[PDB]
């Protein structure tokens, strides 16, 4: 039975940081890239999408282009970790990874944010 | 007796990730900033300088302006976490964390980067 | 504003000397040597570990017995005293000098050194 | 006969520190994994479900994610410990340890947990 | 992957009726009695305890003597069915079959019992 | 007579696994943990050094930093165990455990290290 | 923090002659004799075991029997100081000072043995 | 009712291979060495005569020189393991074990030896 775990269900990241939240999917023998989809969203904004050999920024939502990673060493050993790049207040919600690797599963994450007084008031209107 | 301790003492780094590597050192109840100085450095070039509750920026190299930052919430923890955005081949090095609060103590990280063949082209060549 | 200072930044010995590299910080009054740390290091070999009231040897590495010692009264000065004797040929490199003193600070110290032929056969 | 044993079945743990707390079963010579099935549990919460070589965590209650650990270095010596990290109040109860290993057994262990005021407090809120 | 399954997650039984609640578990062609083990409890009351062949009843608990029954004719069906004689007030509550065949797994199943005034009220005095 | 017993003298363990060799002191109802000292050394370098309530950091040996620890959750029951972590083929020897807890005692136990031929060439050349 | 410590990590003393090899712990006030534990070894074999005031001569090995003292006098100093009397070439090899007093710490001492031929010649058959 | 039990009556062996015959007696929560003694042969031949504290060989066969040794760690576990290094065809023929811990019994083991042409031709000539 194809599972994706996540080690933590929830981050709490700083404000300007960066951040890389993780889901697991079964690798037993060699990766076969080709049968691989990681699909990262976060409420209904697409952050990355890898079908086949490389990312689709075809997609991808406007706030995350030149932030958002998928490490790409990490799927051999079944780790899906998305990397998001100087992390904001509307980065602050639930994130969805999908993976298709044989079976085909997700899972969900929620990322808090911390942000300081002056972060929060330029956010807040 | 004041130690520094490393979770890792080696990261392996895939090129253009982020990355954060660690140095704990021991806090007791509530973390008194006014003590605490916090240093980072690779191979004599100073990264993070932390003193009193802010970064010091007047001896930063040029390789980390605006790349580096010092997890501040962690040092509650006793977690002097240092985030490099963006790694380059450059990047790969000897780490070390100086960190003086009460005792002093230091600490030393190897950090690898694997690359793609045209990301290590551009380095070769330049 | 904390800050170590060295008088020399390059430091030229013959072999079979006796060598004092120096790093000096700013006491004022009374030097409350309970809040003092020394470390002398040279290419993650340390040197000196003066921790408290006095050395402590447990970290020293196998190149630096009995031939490397901080000289401590110095400290009343702000001397933060490393003098290697019978200098050999791998003391040549980069020293470090680790100072604590309310604030903290360290200096780097370049250390080449020059011989004859009949000690060089290593 | 197939009998687990439990050297404490009452452990006092502080607040925010480490338990480890074993259910001894009976190893002939060198252990078989294959035949070895290790549950534990805690209040109808599965904790540890360990069978062939490695755990399950699919099954893991989320409140014992990334704090719950059993020992497999001394699986070999009959012992099966489990570790929680930075117990908290909720930890409080009656353990279970059902092992499996040719015959089948299984034991309860009480942990009553210590707590300051504040942590309490922290506690009693949720 | 062994796995014990329950048709009935909840019984509804009435005062003084029987009860007949059952775990199955997989069994294919020849039943191995050297190598089964069940396990029937009830909030740490242990009700039968059959190992290797037949119960041990020096285990069992009091209130469960001469009332309680495995049906070894059963066993070969892949069925753990534990039956109640006479079910009392204090028969309801969440009970445990622990199954060790080949590999060993448990599950759970809740009773609720319904009585009249009278023996309620005798099982609240 | 204080007495550390050993259950096992001998370990063979695999390169690359964990390891966790337990020794035994007698510890009636509660610890006494500003009494207790705990060496671990094998072959004249230190690995553990636990003195009053916390491991001392600077005893120990290079080669065994970021690979062993003493598990204080088991001094409790009576047991300095300590574990080594991604078992080298260096760590073969005959380590010792000093125990002061009242009386003193120390014993000795022998650990192998199996290991296939990349590790072994590895070990012999480096 | 109770520390021992040795004025010489490393004799050469002669064939034949006497040796004394010192272990310094330090002693405040008078000494407590009570919550003293000495215990010289060399090479897994017991030489002194001072316990409660006296020497435990049981386990002692019999190679040292006769031949093995710890000056008493010392100890009040702060001093252990166990003495062998006629080196044999097989007294040469590390020696273990153990020493409990309210603490507890150890240390190592190297003992080398000068020879003549003759004494060697029939070490060595 | 004491009783020796045998997990193997019969062992067919190798020459010069080694060998452990077993012999399990019920030692109940922890053993008394004061009150054991065990007794091992081979056709009347004493091999190991474990009285008290351990083996005294006065009556030692010259032929069990070296060879024969009581494995005491498994007598705590109700184990009178006999090890025979260096198999020889001598060897072969019924061992006894003979053990009184309150009661007392002894049971018999077969012990076959094969061997290839030269150890058993040096054995039919000798
Ligand atoms: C030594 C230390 C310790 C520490 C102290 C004792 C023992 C072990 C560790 C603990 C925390 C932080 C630091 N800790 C500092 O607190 C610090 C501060 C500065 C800035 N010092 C200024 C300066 O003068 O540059 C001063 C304000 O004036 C450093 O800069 C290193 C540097 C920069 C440029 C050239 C050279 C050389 N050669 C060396 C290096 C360091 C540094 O490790
Ligand atoms: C664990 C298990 C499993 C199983 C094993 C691993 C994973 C999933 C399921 C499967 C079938 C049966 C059992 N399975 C048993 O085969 C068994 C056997 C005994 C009897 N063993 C005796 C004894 O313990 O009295 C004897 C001393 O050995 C039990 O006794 C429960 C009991 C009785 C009294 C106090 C306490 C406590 N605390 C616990 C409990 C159990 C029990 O679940
Ligand atoms: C450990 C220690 C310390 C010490 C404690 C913690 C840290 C640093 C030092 C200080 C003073 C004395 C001792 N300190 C002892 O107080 C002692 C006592 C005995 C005798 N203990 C009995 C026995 O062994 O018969 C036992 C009660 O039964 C020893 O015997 C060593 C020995 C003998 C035979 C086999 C093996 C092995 N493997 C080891 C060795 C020692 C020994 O260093
Ligand atoms: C071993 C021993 C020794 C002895 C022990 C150690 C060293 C040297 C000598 C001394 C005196 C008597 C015995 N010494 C026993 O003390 C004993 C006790 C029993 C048990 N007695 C039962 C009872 O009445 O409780 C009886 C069954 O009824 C035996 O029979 C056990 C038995 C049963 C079935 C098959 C075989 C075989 N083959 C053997 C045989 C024996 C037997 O030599």
């Amino acid at each position: 039975a194809f599972t994706v775990t996540v080690p933590k269900d929830l981050y709490v990241v700083e404000y300007g940081s960066n951040m890389t939240i993780e889901c697991k999917f079964p690798v037993e023998k060699q990766l076969d890239l080709a049968a691989l989809i990681v699909y990262w969203e976060m409420e209904d904004k697409n952050i990355i999408q890898f079908v086949h050999g490389e990312e689709d920024l075809k997609v991808q939502h406007s706030s995350y282009r030149q932030r958002a990673r998928l490490l790409k060493d990490q799927l051999s050993l079944g780790n899906a970790a998305l990397q998001i790049t100087d992390v904001k207040l509307q980065d602050a919600g639930v994130y969805r990874c999908m993976i298709s690797y044989g079976g085909a599963d997700y899972k969900r994450i929620t990322v808090k944010v911390n942000a300081p007084y002056a972060a929060a008031l330029e956010h807040h209107h």
